[PDB]
């Protein structure tokens, strides 16, 4: 004890004996990197990244396997250290191959994630993908509406076909959310702190946005009426709309941030007193000015520039025109004021450039939609000399050029020969291009251009507390680019209000070049969805919108495109992590080399990639030591030391579980599990914390998920021992499923029509008591799943006390294991907790098979497991068992004042001879202090557990700790099942339903009719409702069918098999509307039983149910057990009547027969196995 | 019955009158519960619309035999989800709406044949 | 490491080692009587009333002197327990003078704290 302390780094720490150093520095959030650790399986030492300096030891000692001491000093950031994880990392780097990022979210300026809500669209989640959308934008539309789509030139699917619609998807997602729920994101508590944004075009509004998302208090001083700067003085608004950017402005200023327009900082209002009134200035002034046309005569009337022509179209003011207008350029401005003049009644516009088509740095769509409107385009020439008479200009002289040698730039220069043009116009519009000014604003530096200087990557103006940002710095741009110099400019400067500036800087990624068309010829290929474009009659006259955003179909059908180019690891893998951590270039040279593989594995669940294995040996260690499968191993030497399966086979042609503890272990993308969603994509999902709802075993999970689709299922490694099995893992695909039941539906005609809730539930009511009045008491049967939760079984059997009825049953429960007529209850006397003390465990049933997360936990347990042998498939087998055991010395007078018939056992087992195995195994059973004796419910009769209750009671290793029977239940909630009274066996009902006694059956989540018997059956009764998520064989059999939900949708508590209540938390909100709960409910509030919420049922259930006794205020968020918080069961004497242990006789029961699946979920998993 | 008056439109009515500001207060009989005296002096005027609430009996000989029942309680049984007991065969007696309503209910309610008397 | 787990008076918990049953119990909220026990000295053993049965033990164990082990059984309610507190109590009470309540409160029906407010 002595309170063990070591000093590591500088603190003083409190640890446990036996930790390795890792532990210990995570314990108290002291980060060390590592690769090859997991803490559940022995140390393997190959990445090296976990080395520290220690006190007293001449090298580096690696804290994934030194346990701690007393008193030692320990160093993680060493320079010695460092350079070993620098070189380590470079290493490593040296050999991976792949896309951390796909290239359109690398190609744009922003670097918004387009493969994620891309793929948020194909799985139809649209407020999802908004919400992806506005952690780097504040006003999507707008962007989407007008950007020029440098993702789209480095979109891959250009290798196939034509690309991806990237910006067409986010305005239609942007817009869609705008006539809808619109979206406000989180904001953090306010830091007091003031900020004034000067300007409101994309960079001060994207600035203001992020920095009242950081919790400041944000001020916009604007020179204008309205807020958008050039998206609404210079974008036209058949291209842009004003409605929407006005639209976007106010949802941002409902956040809390002030714009203040008609306010000219320098000209109106000083800047130094903004300095001194507010924590930070920010500058997204722009550049408003337009260059002239460089020629004599340009300051003649009746010239005039291109922005100044555009602001006064905007606002609505008196310009003059005439017949024919020149304009003057070639670059966007120049197509805005040529299209704008002709839809201003201009009978001919020209454009006057002195380069070529090919040559113009407008865009060619642009182009082209300008050619089609009516616009002719004059080239090679080169403005001279501006004629006029009385002042009023009405010529333009011009030089005709010619081709020349490329610039620095790739471009040819123009050059004059000999000839000269006039051109005849009315006005000349000189769109030549924009410079930067600064106005009034005073000690400010400016370049030789008007650009406003600053520190790259801080943003710091020469003047203290004011930045800069936008087109005020970068020069004329696109407006992403000032959109991503405002996020850039907001991060640095919410970093520098919190007392320390530190510069942006780009992060590093691994990225592929070799990719080319050969590599993705077998996809397949499908046609872009095209823009609807007004026709060109109507456009040339109208201010009227050219373009038409997607439907919903064109958006799912462009969507469902994507090639899917990005690692899926990226925001869980480990290796980018230390990567961008310790800066090591990702770039590769071509002399050294990196292997690559052709590989073609298959498998429906788990995919291997070679390229990105860093050879750490837990995927192997694990399915080696845990799993025990051994389904894949190392071969090779060095270099050639490749991951592969048993003898280099498929995976799927080998013993493989699909259990997925490889995925779950693996720190990169080299092993990744199969999609469950539509089209799976990389991003953070949010996590819920539930258990599954298949085995008695009662596994938690972390459901992932993003909106209403369910992505992956992970292991939960902090509150249990983190192991899954494939229903656990992959079985939660069914809330996906598109085949479930909406709304509940009446057979009228032989058709089943739709309903409304209450029709149904008047309808269900009705035809009980219609079945009742007619033929009485026990007429009715109700048979339900054991998948429900605790609070669903207790409404179904008030609702079957309602109808006046006991027929309660289930065929997967069929009467219980017959171990409570011996013991008093039935259920397992020792939880699962015992299973590490135990010296002995004798296994009954295949336990590995049906619940092998148990057989995970016995063999990391490291006891000694013996399995009951299979020739022994007979019950006097077990009787010779039993006298064997007698034979052994057993205490005659404790078991005879303790049992009931133990003088008639005795009897029965007078000529019983014994064998040799028989006698070894009650040796081994006999001889062991603690044992322990694990049954599987699937595959053991009632009278074998009747037995094994026999042997344990006789010995005496019941009722104690660390000894006893556990008994593994088949379904999650069998033991809730079996506590709330679903004991009939389903021959009672088989038997009143032949004999005219069973009129009327309500099914609860199962299916029997998938099996003929059961289904003549069910074609005997009068009336019968089922209740499913799917229209499986018996609710087409039904009268009636109502939908349930799936698990992901449910919040209750499920009973484990060692008598543990967990809780359910419900990860989406439920598809059909109602859950179960308040479907039973309402039903049991029309027939006049009065409950409002689960906490009134869990009320009701303390009160009534016995052994539950706790449930109100149990806090299903520690461990709770049933009776009495105890893990042990009968320490103070049985449960029977007597207090004693009634010992019967048992026949001889034959081979097993083996049992069938009733529920629908199970043979739902069961039939989609086989479909992949 | 049920199918002649819907009771989502009876409570959405009496909702609506409800929130204009009257004050029921059930499961409240007068004179078995609260005095009328007590009504009296607590209030400014008392109005007495309890209705007509028992059944005539067969006025024959065997009319307290078990297994012979009003109409009225029957459809009151009906409607509150309560449990009864019909069997193959059912004789109303009565030319009114009280025996089409009986007769109709019990036609819905399982019964094999329905004569009225 | 391995978890060092114990079992006491029916329930399974997850101690460490080198702590005595008495801490062991206390911070999982199990209460055992103790009178003579300080956790920051040695163990005395005068007042005996925080005794326990440990299984594989003939005598009771004091569970302020004895240190967690892994997997062993132990029981605080029993009847020998119970009987040896209630024995140690009847002693340790037919030596005490003193008044746990004031004359003026104990004479009051609602037993108001007199003294208290006074
Ligand atoms: C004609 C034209 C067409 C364009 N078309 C496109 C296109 O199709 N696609 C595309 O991606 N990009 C296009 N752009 C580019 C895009 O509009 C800009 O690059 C982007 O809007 C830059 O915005 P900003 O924040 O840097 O400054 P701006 O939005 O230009 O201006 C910010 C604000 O600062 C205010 N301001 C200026 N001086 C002061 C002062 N002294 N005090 C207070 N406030 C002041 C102004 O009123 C203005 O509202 C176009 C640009 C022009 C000129
Ligand atoms: N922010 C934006 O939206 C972008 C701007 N534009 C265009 O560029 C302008 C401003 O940006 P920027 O490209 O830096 O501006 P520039 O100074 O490069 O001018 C751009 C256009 O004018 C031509 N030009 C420039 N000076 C003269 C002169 N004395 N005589 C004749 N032609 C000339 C250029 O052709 P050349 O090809 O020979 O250089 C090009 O057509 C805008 O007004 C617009 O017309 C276009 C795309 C993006
Ligand atoms: N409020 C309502 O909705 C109205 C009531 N009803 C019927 O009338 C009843 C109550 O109203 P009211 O008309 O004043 O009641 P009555 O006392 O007049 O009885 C009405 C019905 O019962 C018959 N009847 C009465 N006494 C006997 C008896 N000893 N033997 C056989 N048949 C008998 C009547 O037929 P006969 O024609 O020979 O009098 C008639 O069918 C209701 O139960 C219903 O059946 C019908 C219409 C309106
Ligand atoms: S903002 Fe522009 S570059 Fe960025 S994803 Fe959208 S269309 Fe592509
Ligand atoms: S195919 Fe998809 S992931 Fe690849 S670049 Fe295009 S949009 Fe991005
Ligand atoms: S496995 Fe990690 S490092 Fe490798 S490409 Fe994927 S995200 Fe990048
Ligand atoms: S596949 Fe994954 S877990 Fe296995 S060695 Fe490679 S990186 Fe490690
Ligand atoms: S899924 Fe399980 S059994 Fe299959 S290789 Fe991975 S760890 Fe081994
Ligand atoms: S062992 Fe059972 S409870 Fe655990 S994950 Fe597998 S199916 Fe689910
Ligand atoms: S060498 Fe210790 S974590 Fe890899
Ligand atoms: S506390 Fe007194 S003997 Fe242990």
């Amino acid at each position: 004890m002595s309170k063990i302390s070591i000093n590591i780094n500088g603190r003083e720490l409190v640890v446990s004996a036996g930790q390795t150093i890792l532990q210990a520095a995570a314990e108290h959030g002291i980060e060390i990197p590592h690769l090859c650790h997991d803490e559940r399986i022995q140390p393997y030492g190959a990445c090296g990244l976990c080395v520290v300096e220690v006190e007293g030891s001449p090298k580096l000692v690696r804290s994934c396997a030194t346990s701690v001491q007393n008193g030692q000093v320990i160093r993680t950031d060493t320079s010695r250290t460092v350079v070993a994880r620098k070189t380590a990392l470079q290493l490593l780097a040296s050999d991976h191959r792949g896309d951390c990022r796909p290239p359109c979210m690398l190609a744009c300026p922003a670097q918004t994630d387009c493969q994620g809500y891309v793929g948020l669209i194909a799985n139809g989640q649209y407020e999802e993908a908004l919400k992806l959308i506005k952690d780097k934008m504040p006003i999507p539309a707008s962007i989407g509406k007008i950007c020029p789509h440098p993702c789209e030139t480095a979109c891959r699917r250009e290798l196939v076909e034509e690309p991806i619609s990237i910006a067409q998807l986010k305005s239609f997602v942007a817009e869609v959310d705008l006539n809808g729920n619109q979206y406000q994101p989180p904001m953090k508590p306010a830091t007091g702190k003031k900020v004034a944004v000067v300007g409101a075009g994309p960079a001060g509004l994207t600035a203001a946005y992020f920095l009242a998302r950081d919790g400041h208090k944000v001020v916009i001083y604007e020179a204008m009426p309205h807020p958008g700067g050039m998206l609404r003085y210079g974008i036209p608004q058949y291209r842009l709309d004003k409605a929407l950017l006005d639209a976007e402005v106010a949802l941002m200023t409902k956040m809390g941030i002030e714009i203040i327009y008609n306010t000219k900082i320098g000209d109106d209002v000083s800047l130094d007193y903004l300095h001194d009134n507010y924590d930070a200035v920010f500058l997204g002034i722009g550049s408003w000015q337009s260059q002239g046309l460089r020629c004599k005569g340009e300051d003649m009337e009746g010239v005039l520039g291109g922005i100044d022509f555009l602001r006064e179209v905007t606002m609505n003011s008196n310009i003059t025109l005439g017949g024919k207008v020149l304009v003057v350029g070639g670059g966007n401005t120049a197509m805005d004021v040529a299209r704008t003049s002709k839809r201003l009644g201009a009978e001919e516009v020209t454009i006057i450039y002195r380069r070529t088509i090919d040559e113009m740095p407008a865009e060619k769509i642009e182009i082209h939609e300008a050619q089609e409107e009516g616009v002719k385009f004059q080239l090679l020439v080169a403005p001279v000399e501006v004629l006029g008479e009385n002042g009023h200009a009405k010529a333009l002289k011009c030089e005709i050029m010619r081709l020349g040698e490329p610039d620095a730039s790739g471009r040819r220069k123009p050059e004059p020969t000999g000839e000269t043009v006039v051109y005849e116009a009315d006005r000349i519009i000189a769109a030549i291009g924009q410079k930067t000014v600064i106005g009034n604003i005073k000690d400010i530096a400016t370049d030789k251009s008007g650009n406003i200087i600053v520190n790259g990557g801080a943003f710091t103006t020469n003047r203290d507390k004011v930045f800069a940002g936008g087109d005020a710095v970068t020069g004329p741009k696109i407006a992403i680019d000032a959109i991503a110099q405002g996020k850039n400019a907001a991060q640095v400067i919410d970093s520098y209000l919190n007392g320390c500036l530190v510069p942006h800087a780009d992060s590093q990624y691994f990225t592929q070049k070799d990719i080319t068309a050969a590599d993705l010829a077998d996809r397949a290929k499908a046609p872009r969805v095209s823009l609807t474009v007004e026709d060109a009659e109507v456009r040339n006259k109208s201010f009227m919108q050219v373009a038409k955003t997607f439907t919903e179909e064109e958006a799912l059908r462009e969507s469902k495109r994507c090639l899917e180019c990005g690692c899926r690891d990226y925001f869980e893998c480990q290796l980018i992590k230390y990567i961008q951590d310790y800066d090591v270039s990702t770039e590769k040279d071509s002399q050294v080399e990196c292997h690559k593989t052709t590989e073609f594995d298959n498998h429906p669940f788990i995919e291997r990639n070679p390229d990105k294995c860093v050879l750490c040996g837990l995927c192997v260690r694990v399915c080696d030591e845990v799993v025990g499968a051994t389904a894949i191993g190392l071969v090779g030497r060095g270099f050639d030391s490749v991951i592969m399966p048993e003898f280099k086979l498929p995976l799927s042609e080998t013993a493989c579980i699909s259990c997925g503890q490889c995925v779950d272990v693996c720190p990169t993308g080299a092993c990744m599990e199969k999609q469950v969603s539509y089209k799976q994509i990389p991003a953070n999902m949010d996590s819920m914390a539930s258990v599954c709802g298949y085995c008695g075993v009662g596994c938690n999970v972390n459901i992932e998920y993003k909106g209403d689709v369910v992505f992956r299922v992970t292991p939960d490694r902090v509150n249990d021992d983190g192991w899954l099995c494939q229903r656990g893992k992959f079985g939660l695909g069914h809330a996906n499923d598109k085949a479930r039941l909406t709304a509940p539906v009446i057979k009228r005609n032989g058709q089943f029509v739709k309903v409304d809730w209450n029709e149904a539930n008047l309808e269900v009511v009705k035809r009980l008591q219609a079945v009742v009045a007619a033929y009485g008491k026990d007429s009715i049967g109700v048979v339900v799943s054991p998948r429900l939760t605790n609070e669903e079984l207790f409404l179904a059997g008030k609702l079957a006390d309602a109808v006046n009825t006991t027929i309660k049953t289930s065929y997967s429960v069929d009467g219980g294991s017959g171990l409570g007529s011996v013991l008093g209850y039935d259920a397992s006397t020792n939880s699962f907790a015992e299973l590490d003390n135990s010296d002995f465990v004798l296994t009954l049933g295949k336990v590995k098979e049906n619940h092998p997360v148990l057989d995970f936990k016995i063999r990391l347990s490291g006891v000694c497991s013996v399995a009951w042998p299979q020739s022994l498939a007979n019950t006097a087998d077990m009787k010779v068992f039993l006298k064997a055991l007698l034979n052994l010395g057993v205490d005659e007078n404790k078991v005879a004042e303790k049992t009931e018939g133990f003088a008639e056992l005795k009897a029965s087992l007078a000529d019983v001879k014994v064998s040799e195995e028989i006698q070894a195994l009650a040796q081994k059973y006999a001889k062991a202090a603690k044992p322990l004796i694990v049954i599987d419910e699937d595959t053991v009769s009632a009278e074998a557990v009747k037995l094994m209750a026999y042997a344990a009671v006789i010995t005496g290793k019941i009722g104690a700790a660390y000894r006893g029977i556990i008994l593994v239940r088949t379904k999650n909630n069998t033991q809730g099942a079996v506590d709330m009274g679903f004991v009939m066996p389903v021959s009672a009902v088989a038997q009143g339903i032949e004999s005219g006694k069973i009129k009327a059956l309500v099914v609860i989540g199962e299916d029997p009719a998938a099996y003929p018997q059961e289904s003549a059956l069910l074609q005997k009764l009068s009336f019968l409702v089922v209740y499913d998520m799917f229209m499986t064989k018996t609710a087409t059999a039904a009268d009636m069918v109502v939908p349930l939900v799936s698990s992901a949708e449910v919040n209750g508590t499920y009973t484990r098999s060692d008598r543990r209540i967990q809780a359910v938390r419900a990860a989406i909100q439920p598809k059909t509307g109602k859950a179960t709960l308040q479907i039973l409910i309402e039903t049991l509030k029309s027939l006049g039983i009065k409950y409002d919420t689960i906490a009134d049922v869990r009320a009701a259930i303390a009160s009534e149910v016995s052994n539950y006794a706790g449930m109100d205020a149990a806090d299903f968020g520690t461990t709770v057990y049933w009776p009495n918080n105890k893990n042990v069961l009968y320490t103070d004497g049985f449960a029977t009547e007597g207090q004693k242990a009634i010992l019967a006789a048992v026949g001889d029961v034959p081979v097993f027969v083996e049992k069938k699946k009733y529920d629908s979920v199970e043979m739902n998993f069961v039939n989609g196995r086989q479909s992949l």
